[PDB]
Protein backbone atom coordinates (compact mmCIF):
# COMPACT_ATOMS: atom_id res chain seq x y z
CA UNK A 1 0.00 0.00 0.00
CA UNK A 2 3.19 2.45 0.70
CA UNK A 3 2.91 5.41 -1.50
CA UNK A 4 0.13 8.38 -0.49
CA UNK A 5 -0.79 10.91 -3.15
CA UNK A 6 -1.73 13.91 -1.50
CA UNK A 7 -3.88 16.40 -3.06
CA UNK A 8 -2.40 20.37 -3.64
CA UNK A 9 -4.54 23.08 -3.85
CA UNK A 10 -2.45 25.75 -6.10
CA UNK A 11 0.16 25.57 -7.59
CA UNK A 12 2.03 26.79 -4.27
CA UNK A 13 1.17 23.96 -2.36
CA UNK A 14 2.24 21.87 -5.31
CA UNK A 15 5.28 23.34 -5.39
CA UNK A 16 5.89 23.01 -1.45
CA UNK A 17 4.35 18.95 -2.00
CA UNK A 18 6.65 18.40 -4.50
CA UNK A 19 9.53 19.60 -2.33
CA UNK A 20 7.90 16.82 0.12
CA UNK A 21 7.91 14.37 -2.31
CA UNK A 22 11.35 14.68 -3.26
CA UNK A 23 12.90 14.75 0.28
CA UNK A 24 10.12 11.57 1.41
CA UNK A 25 11.78 9.30 -1.57
CA UNK A 26 8.54 9.62 -3.46
CA UNK A 27 6.70 7.92 -0.26
CA UNK A 28 4.42 10.66 -0.74
CA UNK A 29 3.49 12.19 -4.45
CA UNK A 30 1.38 15.00 -5.52
CA UNK A 31 -1.48 15.78 -7.26
CA UNK A 32 -2.71 19.29 -7.78
CA UNK A 33 -6.14 20.96 -8.55
CA UNK A 34 -7.26 24.66 -8.45
CA UNK A 35 -10.04 24.69 -5.63
CA UNK A 36 -10.36 22.35 -2.22
CA UNK A 37 -13.29 20.79 -3.25
CA UNK A 38 -11.82 19.94 -6.76
CA UNK A 39 -9.04 18.07 -4.72
CA UNK A 40 -12.15 16.12 -2.68
CA UNK A 41 -13.13 15.01 -6.44
CA UNK A 42 -9.82 13.84 -7.07
CA UNK A 43 -9.95 11.57 -3.84
CA UNK A 44 -13.42 10.60 -4.17
CA UNK A 45 -11.84 9.31 -7.51
CA UNK A 46 -9.12 7.42 -5.86
CA UNK A 47 -6.46 9.41 -8.26
CA UNK A 48 -5.49 11.41 -5.21
CA UNK A 49 -5.17 9.48 -1.18
CA UNK A 50 -5.80 12.89 0.93
CA UNK A 51 -5.63 16.51 1.99
CA UNK A 52 -5.85 18.11 5.13
CA UNK A 53 -8.84 20.37 5.40
CA UNK A 54 -10.99 23.01 7.08
CA UNK A 55 -13.77 22.03 9.07
CA UNK A 56 -16.36 23.22 6.40
CA UNK A 57 -14.65 21.29 3.75
CA UNK A 58 -14.34 18.29 6.08
CA UNK A 59 -18.21 18.44 6.58
CA UNK A 60 -18.60 18.77 2.05
CA UNK A 61 -15.60 15.25 2.48
CA UNK A 62 -17.99 13.46 5.08
CA UNK A 63 -21.06 13.78 2.98
CA UNK A 64 -19.07 12.15 0.20
CA UNK A 65 -18.07 9.74 2.44
CA UNK A 66 -14.38 10.63 3.00
CA UNK A 67 -13.30 10.12 6.76
CA UNK A 68 -11.33 12.33 9.02
CA UNK A 69 -7.89 10.44 9.47
CA UNK A 70 -5.63 12.70 11.73
CA UNK A 71 -6.10 16.17 13.06
CA UNK A 72 -3.69 19.39 13.55
CA UNK A 73 -2.71 19.96 16.97
CA UNK A 74 -1.27 23.48 17.55
CA UNK A 75 0.73 24.75 20.45
CA UNK A 76 -1.08 24.54 23.28
CA UNK A 77 -0.05 24.46 27.17
CA UNK A 78 -2.65 22.81 29.02
CA UNK A 79 -2.11 18.66 28.78
CA UNK A 80 1.25 18.79 28.51
CA UNK A 81 2.73 14.83 29.52
CA UNK A 82 1.00 13.36 26.48
CA UNK A 83 3.17 13.27 23.04
CA UNK A 84 1.39 15.80 20.99
CA UNK A 85 0.12 12.96 18.56
CA UNK A 86 -2.12 11.67 21.48
CA UNK A 87 -2.62 14.83 22.53
CA UNK A 88 -7.02 15.55 22.74
CA UNK A 89 -7.23 18.98 19.90
CA UNK A 90 -8.71 21.66 21.30
CA UNK A 91 -10.18 23.60 19.03
CA UNK A 92 -9.34 27.20 17.15
CA UNK A 93 -11.56 30.21 18.35
CA UNK A 94 -12.75 31.52 15.12
CA UNK A 95 -13.21 35.91 15.75
CA UNK A 96 -13.80 38.74 14.01
CA UNK A 97 -11.15 41.07 13.69
CA UNK A 98 -11.22 45.12 13.06
CA UNK A 99 -9.07 47.79 13.36
CA UNK A 100 -9.01 49.96 16.90
CA UNK A 101 -8.64 52.92 14.90
CA UNK A 102 -11.97 52.01 13.31
CA UNK A 103 -13.82 53.49 16.79
CA UNK A 104 -17.71 52.43 16.81
CA UNK A 105 -17.61 49.70 14.49
CA UNK A 106 -19.56 46.66 16.43
CA UNK A 107 -21.33 43.34 15.68
CA UNK A 108 -24.22 45.25 15.56
CA UNK A 109 -22.88 47.69 13.15
CA UNK A 110 -21.76 44.94 10.29
CA UNK A 111 -24.68 45.72 8.09
CA UNK A 112 -22.86 47.55 4.82
CA UNK A 113 -19.38 47.19 5.60
CA UNK A 114 -16.33 45.62 3.71
CA UNK A 115 -16.00 41.94 5.11
CA UNK A 116 -12.71 39.89 4.73
CA UNK A 117 -13.20 35.90 4.70
CA UNK A 118 -10.31 33.04 4.48
CA UNK A 119 -12.94 31.29 1.66
CA UNK A 120 -16.89 30.46 1.28
CA UNK A 121 -17.14 26.80 2.47
CA UNK A 122 -14.91 27.49 5.69
CA UNK A 123 -15.23 27.16 9.44
CA UNK A 124 -14.47 30.49 10.65
CA UNK A 125 -14.25 32.54 7.37
CA UNK A 126 -17.49 32.06 6.02
CA UNK A 127 -19.85 29.13 7.73
CA UNK A 128 -19.84 30.41 11.57
CA UNK A 129 -19.77 34.57 11.11
CA UNK A 130 -22.71 33.85 7.83
CA UNK A 131 -24.66 31.18 10.11
CA UNK A 132 -24.76 33.55 12.55
CA UNK A 133 -25.31 36.92 10.50
CA UNK A 134 -28.50 34.90 8.58
CA UNK A 135 -29.36 33.73 11.94
CA UNK A 136 -29.71 37.15 13.29
CA UNK A 137 -31.19 38.77 10.29
CA UNK A 138 -33.55 36.42 9.76
CA UNK A 139 -32.26 36.52 6.09
CA UNK A 140 -30.70 34.19 3.43
CA UNK A 141 -29.27 37.24 1.65
CA UNK A 142 -26.08 36.89 3.21
CA UNK A 143 -24.87 37.87 -0.57
CA UNK A 144 -26.09 41.51 0.63
CA UNK A 145 -25.20 41.60 3.73
CA UNK A 146 -22.07 43.36 3.37
CA UNK A 147 -21.57 45.92 0.71
CA UNK A 148 -18.41 44.46 -0.58
CA UNK A 149 -16.02 41.76 0.26
CA UNK A 150 -13.62 39.21 -0.60
CA UNK A 151 -14.76 35.90 0.08
CA UNK A 152 -12.90 33.25 -2.07
CA UNK A 153 -14.90 31.04 -3.73
CA UNK A 154 -17.78 32.97 -4.65
CA UNK A 155 -19.09 34.44 -8.21
CA UNK A 156 -16.01 36.77 -9.58
CA UNK A 157 -18.55 39.05 -10.44
CA UNK A 158 -20.46 39.37 -7.42
CA UNK A 159 -19.98 42.07 -5.25
CA UNK A 160 -18.66 38.57 -2.42
CA UNK A 161 -15.50 38.81 -4.47
CA UNK A 162 -15.43 42.63 -5.06
CA UNK A 163 -12.63 43.32 -2.56
CA UNK A 164 -10.59 40.09 -3.50
CA UNK A 165 -6.94 40.88 -6.36
CA UNK A 166 -6.51 38.27 -7.23
CA UNK A 167 -2.07 37.10 -8.01
CA UNK A 168 0.55 39.35 -9.17
CA UNK A 169 -0.83 39.60 -12.32
CA UNK A 170 -4.63 40.46 -10.77
CA UNK A 171 -5.29 37.13 -12.75
CA UNK A 172 -7.36 34.82 -10.51
CA UNK A 173 -9.28 37.07 -8.66
CA UNK A 174 -11.34 35.44 -5.89
CA UNK A 175 -10.12 32.01 -6.83
CA UNK A 176 -10.24 29.58 -3.43
CA UNK A 177 -6.86 29.21 -3.38
CA UNK A 178 -3.39 30.89 -2.27
CA UNK A 179 -2.75 32.36 -5.88
CA UNK A 180 -5.96 35.13 -4.63
CA UNK A 181 -3.82 37.84 -2.18
CA UNK A 182 -6.94 37.51 0.10
CA UNK A 183 -7.09 33.99 0.40
CA UNK A 184 -7.04 32.04 3.80
CA UNK A 185 -6.13 32.99 7.05
CA UNK A 186 -3.81 34.89 5.93
CA UNK A 187 -5.45 36.81 3.18
CA UNK A 188 -8.21 37.55 4.87
CA UNK A 189 -6.12 39.24 7.51
CA UNK A 190 -4.01 41.11 5.29
CA UNK A 191 -7.34 42.28 3.58
CA UNK A 192 -8.21 43.57 6.75
CA UNK A 193 -4.79 44.98 7.40
CA UNK A 194 -4.59 46.90 4.59
CA UNK A 195 -8.05 48.23 5.18
CA UNK A 196 -9.46 46.63 1.98
CA UNK A 197 -12.16 45.42 4.16
CA UNK A 198 -13.89 47.00 7.74
CA UNK A 199 -13.76 42.99 9.05
CA UNK A 200 -12.16 40.07 8.88
CA UNK A 201 -13.52 36.32 9.72
CA UNK A 202 -10.25 34.50 10.65
CA UNK A 203 -9.09 32.68 13.69
CA UNK A 204 -7.52 34.10 17.45
CA UNK A 205 -4.04 32.50 15.89
CA UNK A 206 -3.82 34.62 12.86
CA UNK A 207 -4.02 38.12 14.49
CA UNK A 208 -1.08 36.76 16.55
CA UNK A 209 1.05 34.79 13.86
CA UNK A 210 1.06 38.40 12.04
CA UNK A 211 1.30 41.05 14.22
CA UNK A 212 4.16 41.99 16.54
CA UNK A 213 7.14 40.99 14.23
CA UNK A 214 5.69 37.56 13.93
CA UNK A 215 5.52 37.75 9.90
CA UNK A 216 8.15 39.82 8.22
CA UNK A 217 5.95 39.86 5.14
CA UNK A 218 6.14 43.39 3.60
CA UNK A 219 2.34 43.91 4.74
CA UNK A 220 2.86 42.47 8.32
CA UNK A 221 5.71 44.16 9.18
CA UNK A 222 4.70 47.12 10.74
CA UNK A 223 1.29 45.75 12.40
CA UNK A 224 0.42 46.04 16.06
CA UNK A 225 -2.00 43.66 18.19
CA UNK A 226 -3.14 47.05 19.36
CA UNK A 227 -4.14 48.47 16.23
CA UNK A 228 -6.64 45.60 16.36
CA UNK A 229 -9.69 44.48 17.84
CA UNK A 230 -11.68 41.56 18.41
CA UNK A 231 -15.68 42.28 18.18
CA UNK A 232 -17.78 40.34 20.40
CA UNK A 233 -20.99 38.66 20.03
CA UNK A 234 -22.35 41.23 22.61
CA UNK A 235 -21.71 44.16 20.89
CA UNK A 236 -18.59 44.57 22.65
CA UNK A 237 -14.81 45.77 21.76
CA UNK A 238 -12.10 43.64 23.25
CA UNK A 239 -8.33 43.56 22.77
CA UNK A 240 -6.75 40.83 20.60
CA UNK A 241 -5.74 39.33 23.86
CA UNK A 242 -9.35 38.51 25.03
CA UNK A 243 -9.91 35.60 22.40
CA UNK A 244 -10.64 32.97 24.97
CA UNK A 245 -13.68 35.12 26.02
CA UNK A 246 -14.66 37.39 22.57
CA UNK A 247 -15.24 34.87 20.12
CA UNK A 248 -17.88 33.79 17.59
CA UNK A 249 -17.62 29.97 18.35
CA UNK A 250 -14.52 26.70 18.41
CA UNK A 251 -13.89 25.10 15.30
CA UNK A 252 -13.38 22.06 15.17
CA UNK A 253 -9.01 21.80 14.39
CA UNK A 254 -8.32 20.74 10.43
CA UNK A 255 -7.74 17.96 10.23
CA UNK A 256 -6.30 15.05 7.19
CA UNK A 257 -9.43 13.26 5.27
CA UNK A 258 -8.89 10.38 2.82
CA UNK A 259 -11.33 7.71 1.49
CA UNK A 260 -12.45 4.91 4.21
CA UNK A 261 -10.56 2.25 2.35
CA UNK A 262 -7.06 4.22 2.07
CA UNK A 263 -7.44 5.85 5.92
CA UNK A 264 -5.49 2.95 7.85
CA UNK A 265 -2.37 3.58 4.88
CA UNK A 266 -2.70 7.23 4.65
CA UNK A 267 -2.59 7.36 9.02
CA UNK A 268 0.70 4.96 8.82
CA UNK A 269 2.32 6.89 6.23
CA UNK A 270 1.56 10.68 7.51
CA UNK A 271 2.81 9.14 11.27
CA UNK A 272 6.23 8.16 9.73
CA UNK A 273 6.27 11.43 7.60
CA UNK A 274 5.73 14.31 10.79
CA UNK A 275 8.22 12.14 12.77
CA UNK A 276 10.33 12.75 9.42
CA UNK A 277 9.52 16.32 9.18
CA UNK A 278 6.75 17.66 11.94
CA UNK A 279 8.20 20.30 14.50
CA UNK A 280 10.60 17.96 15.97
CA UNK A 281 10.88 16.13 12.87
CA UNK A 282 14.62 14.33 12.51
CA UNK A 283 15.42 16.10 8.90
CA UNK A 284 12.90 19.22 10.04
CA UNK A 285 14.64 22.37 9.99
CA UNK A 286 17.77 21.29 8.01
CA UNK A 287 16.10 19.37 4.90
CA UNK A 288 12.61 19.71 4.55
CA UNK A 289 9.20 21.13 7.25
CA UNK A 290 5.72 19.86 6.98
CA UNK A 291 4.32 22.57 8.87
CA UNK A 292 6.01 26.05 7.71
CA UNK A 293 5.65 27.77 4.48
CA UNK A 294 7.39 31.59 4.97
CA UNK A 295 3.53 31.85 7.08
CA UNK A 296 1.41 30.77 3.71
CA UNK A 297 0.10 27.84 5.80
CA UNK A 298 0.22 25.54 2.42
CA UNK A 299 -1.11 21.86 2.84
CA UNK A 300 -0.98 22.91 6.93
CA UNK A 301 -1.34 25.36 9.11
CA UNK A 302 2.03 26.61 10.32
CA UNK A 303 1.02 27.05 13.85
CA UNK A 304 0.71 22.96 13.49
CA UNK A 305 2.86 20.99 16.05
CA UNK A 306 1.97 17.70 14.77
CA UNK A 307 -1.02 15.98 13.46
CA UNK A 308 -2.49 13.73 16.28
CA UNK A 309 -4.32 10.40 16.18
CA UNK A 310 -8.51 10.79 16.70
CA UNK A 311 -9.87 8.82 19.45
CA UNK A 312 -13.19 7.26 19.06
CA UNK A 313 -12.66 6.61 15.73
CA UNK A 314 -14.92 9.48 14.50
CA UNK A 315 -17.77 10.13 12.14
CA UNK A 316 -16.87 13.24 10.43
CA UNK A 317 -20.19 14.08 11.86
CA UNK A 318 -18.77 13.26 15.54
CA UNK A 319 -15.38 14.88 14.71
CA UNK A 320 -17.06 18.00 13.59
CA UNK A 321 -19.63 17.96 16.58
CA UNK A 322 -23.08 18.04 16.43
CA UNK A 323 -22.88 22.20 17.39
CA UNK A 324 -21.11 22.71 14.08
CA UNK A 325 -23.06 20.55 11.84
CA UNK A 326 -26.46 21.61 12.56
CA UNK A 327 -25.29 25.63 11.63
CA UNK A 328 -23.88 24.16 8.31
CA UNK A 329 -27.09 22.44 7.49
CA UNK A 330 -29.21 25.18 8.52
CA UNK A 331 -26.87 27.89 6.46
CA UNK A 332 -26.88 26.25 3.47
CA UNK A 333 -30.21 25.38 3.40
CA UNK A 334 -30.07 29.10 1.81
CA UNK A 335 -28.26 27.59 -1.26
CA UNK A 336 -31.37 17.77 2.45
CA UNK A 337 -28.49 15.32 2.38
CA UNK A 338 -26.13 13.57 -0.06
CA UNK A 339 -22.35 14.52 -1.85
CA UNK A 340 -22.60 17.63 -3.82
CA UNK A 341 -20.41 15.70 -6.35
C1 LIG B 1 -28.79 29.36 13.76
O1 LIG B 1 -30.14 29.08 14.18
C2 LIG B 1 -30.48 27.69 14.17
C3 LIG B 1 -31.89 27.59 14.72
O2 LIG B 1 -31.94 27.81 16.12
C4 LIG B 1 -29.44 26.88 14.98
O3 LIG B 1 -29.78 25.48 15.00
C5 LIG B 1 -29.96 24.92 16.25
O4 LIG B 1 -28.66 24.68 16.76
C6 LIG B 1 -28.60 24.03 18.07
C7 LIG B 1 -27.20 23.47 18.13
O5 LIG B 1 -26.51 23.90 19.29
C8 LIG B 1 -29.57 22.82 18.23
O6 LIG B 1 -29.83 22.54 19.64
C9 LIG B 1 -29.47 21.27 20.11
O7 LIG B 1 -30.60 20.39 20.09
C10 LIG B 1 -30.20 19.00 20.39
C11 LIG B 1 -31.43 18.12 20.27
O8 LIG B 1 -32.37 18.62 19.33
C12 LIG B 1 -29.53 18.88 21.83
O9 LIG B 1 -28.89 17.57 21.97
C13 LIG B 1 -28.52 16.96 23.19
O10 LIG B 1 -27.35 17.57 23.76
C14 LIG B 1 -26.98 17.01 25.08
C15 LIG B 1 -25.60 17.52 25.52
O11 LIG B 1 -25.42 18.89 25.24
C16 LIG B 1 -26.88 15.46 25.05
O12 LIG B 1 -26.89 14.95 26.38
C17 LIG B 1 -28.02 14.81 24.27
O13 LIG B 1 -27.77 13.43 24.11
C18 LIG B 1 -28.18 15.47 22.90
O14 LIG B 1 -26.94 15.39 22.20
C19 LIG B 1 -28.44 19.95 21.96
O15 LIG B 1 -27.99 19.99 23.31
C20 LIG B 1 -28.94 21.35 21.54
O16 LIG B 1 -29.99 21.74 22.41
C21 LIG B 1 -30.89 22.98 17.50
O17 LIG B 1 -31.44 21.68 17.34
C22 LIG B 1 -30.72 23.60 16.12
N1 LIG B 1 -32.03 23.81 15.52
C23 LIG B 1 -32.34 23.19 14.39
C24 LIG B 1 -32.85 21.77 14.48
O18 LIG B 1 -32.25 23.73 13.30
C25 LIG B 1 -28.00 27.14 14.43
O19 LIG B 1 -27.04 26.44 15.21
C26 LIG B 1 -27.82 28.64 14.64
N2 LIG B 1 -26.47 29.23 14.68
C27 LIG B 1 -25.49 29.15 13.79
C28 LIG B 1 -24.10 29.43 14.37
O20 LIG B 1 -25.62 28.95 12.57
C1 LIG C 1 -4.36 32.78 20.43
O1 LIG C 1 -3.41 32.50 19.39
C2 LIG C 1 -2.01 32.63 19.79
C3 LIG C 1 -1.18 32.05 18.66
O2 LIG C 1 -1.52 30.70 18.39
C4 LIG C 1 -1.64 31.93 21.15
O3 LIG C 1 -0.58 32.71 21.74
C5 LIG C 1 0.31 32.29 22.72
O4 LIG C 1 -0.24 31.45 23.73
C6 LIG C 1 0.34 30.13 23.96
C7 LIG C 1 0.05 29.75 25.41
O5 LIG C 1 -1.30 29.99 25.75
C8 LIG C 1 1.87 30.08 23.77
O6 LIG C 1 2.27 28.67 23.80
C9 LIG C 1 3.40 28.14 24.47
O7 LIG C 1 3.30 28.19 25.91
C10 LIG C 1 4.60 27.89 26.51
C11 LIG C 1 4.44 27.32 27.89
O8 LIG C 1 4.07 28.29 28.84
C12 LIG C 1 5.47 29.09 26.38
O9 LIG C 1 6.69 28.90 27.09
C13 LIG C 1 5.74 29.33 24.89
O10 LIG C 1 5.79 30.73 24.65
C14 LIG C 1 4.74 28.63 23.92
O11 LIG C 1 4.57 29.47 22.82
C15 LIG C 1 2.31 30.75 22.45
O12 LIG C 1 3.70 30.96 22.50
C16 LIG C 1 1.73 32.13 22.23
N1 LIG C 1 1.75 32.45 20.81
C17 LIG C 1 2.54 33.40 20.31
C18 LIG C 1 3.51 32.97 19.22
O13 LIG C 1 2.51 34.58 20.69
C19 LIG C 1 -2.79 31.89 22.17
O14 LIG C 1 -2.59 30.76 23.01
C20 LIG C 1 -4.13 31.73 21.49
N2 LIG C 1 -5.22 31.47 22.42
C21 LIG C 1 -5.93 32.39 23.06
C22 LIG C 1 -5.26 33.67 23.56
O15 LIG C 1 -7.11 32.20 23.34
C1 LIG D 1 9.47 5.44 2.83
O1 LIG D 1 8.73 4.39 3.44
C2 LIG D 1 9.52 3.24 3.64
C3 LIG D 1 8.57 2.09 3.95
O2 LIG D 1 7.74 2.39 5.08
C4 LIG D 1 10.51 3.54 4.77
O3 LIG D 1 11.46 2.47 4.92
C5 LIG D 1 11.40 1.79 6.11
O4 LIG D 1 12.16 2.48 7.11
C6 LIG D 1 12.24 1.68 8.32
C7 LIG D 1 12.57 2.56 9.51
O5 LIG D 1 11.43 3.26 9.98
C8 LIG D 1 13.26 0.57 8.11
O6 LIG D 1 13.03 -0.48 9.04
C9 LIG D 1 13.20 0.03 6.67
O7 LIG D 1 14.33 0.53 5.96
C10 LIG D 1 11.92 0.36 5.88
N1 LIG D 1 10.89 -0.65 6.06
C11 LIG D 1 9.77 -0.44 6.76
C12 LIG D 1 9.72 -1.04 8.15
O8 LIG D 1 8.77 0.13 6.30
C13 LIG D 1 11.28 4.85 4.58
O9 LIG D 1 11.48 5.40 5.86
C14 LIG D 1 10.64 5.93 3.70
N2 LIG D 1 11.67 6.51 2.85
C15 LIG D 1 11.99 7.79 2.92
C16 LIG D 1 13.03 8.29 1.95
O10 LIG D 1 11.48 8.57 3.71
O1 LIG E 1 -15.58 17.28 18.28
C1 LIG E 1 -14.58 18.21 18.66
C2 LIG E 1 -15.29 19.47 19.22
O2 LIG E 1 -16.20 19.90 18.21
C3 LIG E 1 -14.28 20.62 19.58
O3 LIG E 1 -14.91 21.87 19.64
C4 LIG E 1 -13.15 20.78 18.55
O4 LIG E 1 -12.64 19.54 17.96
C5 LIG E 1 -13.61 18.58 17.51
O5 LIG E 1 -12.95 17.46 17.03
O1 LIG F 1 -18.53 24.35 -3.69
C1 LIG F 1 -19.87 24.08 -3.31
C2 LIG F 1 -20.62 25.35 -2.98
O2 LIG F 1 -19.89 26.31 -2.33
C3 LIG F 1 -21.95 25.02 -2.27
O3 LIG F 1 -22.63 26.19 -1.91
C4 LIG F 1 -21.76 24.05 -1.10
O4 LIG F 1 -21.20 22.82 -1.63
C5 LIG F 1 -19.88 23.09 -2.11
O5 LIG F 1 -19.23 21.90 -2.54
FE1 LIG G 1 -10.39 26.83 9.47
ZN1 LIG H 1 -17.14 29.89 23.35
ZN1 LIG I 1 -18.13 7.32 17.02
Amino acid sequence: YTRVVWCAVGPEEQKKCQQWSQQSGQNVTCATASTTDDCIVLVLKGEADALNLDGGYIYTAGKCGLVPVLAENRKSSKHSSLDCVLRPTEGYLAVAVVKKANEGLTWNSLKDKKSCHTAVDRTAGWNIPMGLIVNQTGSCAFDEFFSQSCAPGADPKSRLCALCAGDDQGLDKCVPNSKEKYYGYTGAFRCLAEDVGDVAFVKNDTVWENTNGESTADWAKNLKREDFRLLCLDGTRKPVTEAQSCHLAVAPNHAVVSRSDRAAHVEQVLLHQQALFGKNGKNCPDKFCLFKSETKNLLFNDNTECLAKLGGRPTYEEYLGTEYVTAIANLKKCSLEACAF
